[PDB]
């Protein structure tokens, strides 16, 4: 009737330099992923995570239906990643769309390995979609 549930999301990436031949044009390998934190599923509430890459990569719509939530890539500069992540929710909101910032270790500097905790609340979720939340180990607040 009235409640509110909060539900966590981990997005990152790690990035280091790319071992390979001098003729070979990506400088580095990077993965970029969406998780929960430790011993929650978000798998019960989360849809799919759409990660829209850079116009240069092939198929830079790329979609995860389930875990892990994440594309490995090679590349050879940062970019602002929009990434999607839609809900099994009937009513809204049906997704929430965050903007990744996909930078790279340049100059001879260690690994990239950075994390974005998100929080989000949700007023009011219906009945079967509360229980989703619940079921990822979401919590409610009063
Ligand atoms: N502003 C800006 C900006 C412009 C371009 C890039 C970039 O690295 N592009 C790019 C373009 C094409 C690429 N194929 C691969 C390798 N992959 C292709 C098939 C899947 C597995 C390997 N890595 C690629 C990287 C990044 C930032």
């Amino acid at each position: 009737n009235q409640c509110t549930v909060q539900v966590r999301l981990e997005l990152g990436h790690r990035a280091q330099l790319r071992k390979k031949p001098t003729t070979e044009g990506f400088t580095h390998d990077w993965m970029v992923f969406v998780r929960g934190p430790e011993q929650c599923d978000i798998q019960h509430f989360v849809e799919k995570v759409v990660f829209w890459l850079h116009d240069s990569f092939p198929k830079p719509r790329r979609v995860c239906k389930e875990p892990p939530y994440k594309v490995e890539e090679s590349g050879y500069a940062g970019f602002i990643m929009p990434i999607e992540v839609h809900f099994k929710n009937k009513e809204e909101p049906r997704k929430v769309c965050f903007t990744y910032d996909l930078f790279l270790n340049l100059e001879g500097n260690p690994p990239v390995n950075h994390l974005r905790c998100e929080k989000l609340t949700f007023n009011n979720p219906t009945t079967e979609f509360r229980y989703k939340l619940l079921r990822a180990g979401g919590v409610m607040v009063m």
